[PDB]
């Protein structure tokens, strides 16, 4: 048997806001966080826009001196992590510190830092490389710095499963708690790949929307005019907690994490299969994990990246999995507003899935002006939709054919 | 309920050889794989040597056309993964493909690749960044590419926990099998951090031995004249398999994985606590996990990095966990011969640990001419020591205060 896992704290940086409530206000209002990228020369680039975090003050969290040692993705992960722990009310003690762990991930990690240290290496040679270059750039330092700051002595690790990182991180954090290895985990992901290499690398694979004339319309999942994903920055963190632990301290419980699905496509390095067979197995795995029939699902936060092959595979996957229930559930892509936070996508979208449960409302897919061939599900086009939501799925599909699904259920 | 997990397959690239048996012969013979580096000009660097993989032919595994798109750490991960799977005798079929997954990790991932594209970006511009830059460089694509080549549709992920990555990857893949998420996992890690940013970045931190004039004597764990770790390249992969699944197909069983511990130090970003408190908490978690009396431990493959603080913290941790039995067990660092493969270190060392059980021999700590203050355990100085080993333990510690312990025993 297995312990139950609830969500008692959430934290976020996104293109829509510097916390969860501001981000969620944007989501429900159908606001875009997408805009031309500033303080950065993108003249030679085919994409000049994306979702930046606007107005982030790291000194609300760290001294200027400690922040100078850390890549932006690490700053963003720590901000979401500190927010979620504060949100939870959790008190770390000598009696529980060994039962509280961290799994914050990243898809791509310290590109901005690697870029600036490369600049120095090429211009001036090795002796201008920062002594903090390695510990300030590696993906496990959000978990590491968070554990050192709060005295957390539980399981300390980091996933990196490209665009599936946030989903996998929350899921395997839930397993740690369910199977009794910890009572509390801080889990999610952070990303800041709006550097030359992120825009250039994804630009070189022709992965990115090039709609520079209208950045707020670039991200249009399931729309017949979509031309690739919109690159976005930020972080999500959740405080996961064993239910009896949460009840005993009188925690506020947002929702219960009932199911976790993983699967490999084993198909292609970057492209999903057209029938969405991997996403189908993953969702089926996640619903089995939860002991739920596909009929009980009301809301799916899609991966919904706005790429030609990706959006259409997810329609295929959902129809395969949910048969005659496929039209009854609502499925939206919050990436229509946020863009694609890569390794952080699954984290902020888990929070949006939890808040859909609290507020009984399906977030919109904005820009869904002309649903494509086969895209005839309830994609919640243009505007938020109030409705009954007992069960919410969050899907992530990433490079290497790596899939993740989280099943959240209302707790009352 | 919790299932048992055994090792049916191993594979390796190291500075000592291009597979496991050739690497293991080097270990037992006290051979150093450390030499001045030849693949770049390091005259501007304070460290000009490391454990390179020598004479690696990727066309023993992949087409030159797919290899050209992949960072060496991925090529190294795939070579070790392919060896381990072949060594297991397992056949992937439609009947089991969904129960076979992969967790191959890395500390730093495609730093060589990212540096090369960074160079193209800064001298030429973004139009010269490879279209393959992202899928050819990010850490999860060892798991990704292995799944695509072999048709593995089980859990597909990667850990990144710096120098602990290999141990965590193995430990967590065993938990996946233990809890019935998979019947087989290919797990371990791979690293190729010998580029400008790698040797420069660790150099900037003053973490590396600067013994350029005698590279084979540089790695001298617990020796009073140790001056930092030696950077080494390679991969380790194991086939982990549910015991009954292995029995049902008549698999050759190297050993049983009975114990896994993780703890965070919550002490410092890069320095271990002098008293080994985090490593002690970690070994105890793992011995408890294995249902063991600590006196059952015969052999420890120490992290043993040849840093001043790390080496002494490990003695302290072993004395505190094993009390007077700390004087009866044998503990050695194969990093004396391989150097430090960072995220692959836990993977090759798990294999050395399993071969110490197969062959009933404790590998030496070479270069241990003058053991330091308090370093008075059986550290198997100079020469392999034949001896009874029923139970072997492999330790890793990492930046972020992240700890891993694996416990193996002989199986009948
Ligand atoms: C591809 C593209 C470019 C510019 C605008 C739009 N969509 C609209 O303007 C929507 C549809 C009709 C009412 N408003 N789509
Ligand atoms: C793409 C690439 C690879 C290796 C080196 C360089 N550039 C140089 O070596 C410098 C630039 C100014 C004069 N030569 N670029």
């Amino acid at each position: 048997s297995r312990r139950r896992v609830v969500i008692t704290g959430m934290g976020m940086l996104s293109p829509l806001g510097l916390d969860v409530p501001s981000s969620w206000e944007g989501i429900l209002a159908g606001r875009s966080g997408i805009a031309p990228i500033e303080h950065m020369d993108l003249s030679a680039y085919s994409t000049r826009f994306g979702g930046s975090v606007k107005g982030f003050n790291v000194e609300e969290y760290l001294s200027a001196k400690e922040a100078r040692k850390l890549d932006l993705f690490i700053q963003y992960g720590l901000a979401a992590s500190f927010q979620a722990v504060r949100d939870s009310g959790l008190e770390v003690t000598d009696a529980n510190r060994e039962r509280i762990g961290v799994s914050m991930g990243s898809g791509i990690g310290g590109l901005t830092n690697i870029e600036n240290n490369c600049r120095s290496l090429f211009e001036q040679g090795p002796r201008r490389i920062s002594p903090f270059f390695v510990p300030g750039s590696i993906i496990n330092m959000v978990s590491g710095f968070l554990s050192i700051h709060l005295g957390l002595q539980g399981p300390n690790y980091a996933l990196t499963t490209a665009q599936t990182t946030g989903t996998h991180s929350i899921g395997m954090a839930a397993r740690n708690i369910a199977y009794g290895e910890a009572d509390v985990m801080v889990a999610g992901g952070s990303e800041m790949a709006a550097c030359g290499l992120g825009l250039g690398g994804f630009g070189a694979a022709r992965a990115l929307s090039t709609r520079n004339d209208e950045p707020t319309r670039a991200s249009r999942p399931w729309d017949r005019d979509r031309d690739g994903f919109v690159l976005s920055d930020g972080s999500g963190a959740l405080v996961l907690e064993e239910l009896e632990h949460a009840r005993a301290r009188g925690a506020r419980i947002y929702a219960e994490l009932v199911g976790f699905g993983m699967s490999g496509d084993a198909f292609h390095m970057t492209a999903p299969p057209e029938d969405g067979a991997g996403a189908a197995r993953c969702m089926k795995n996640a619903l089995r994990d939860a002991g739920l029939d596909p009929r009980q699902v009301d809301y799916i936060n899609a991966h919904g990246t706005s790429t030609p092959a990706g959006d259409i595979a997810e329609i295929a996957a959902v129809k395969s999995v949910f048969g005659e229930h496929a039209h009854a559930l609502s499925m939206s892509s919050t990436k229509s507003m946020t863009g694609h936070l890569l390794g952080a996508a699954g984290a902020v979208e888990a929070i949006f899935s939890v808040l859909a449960l609290r507020d009984q409302v399906a977030p919109p897919t904005i820009n869904l002006d002309n649903p494509d061939e086969g895209c005839d599900l309830d994609l919640v086009a243009h505007e938020a939709k109030p409705r009954k939501i007992d069960v919410a799925l969050s899907n992530s599909f990433g490079f290497g054919g790596t899939n993740g699904t989280l099943v959240f259920r209302r707790f009352a």
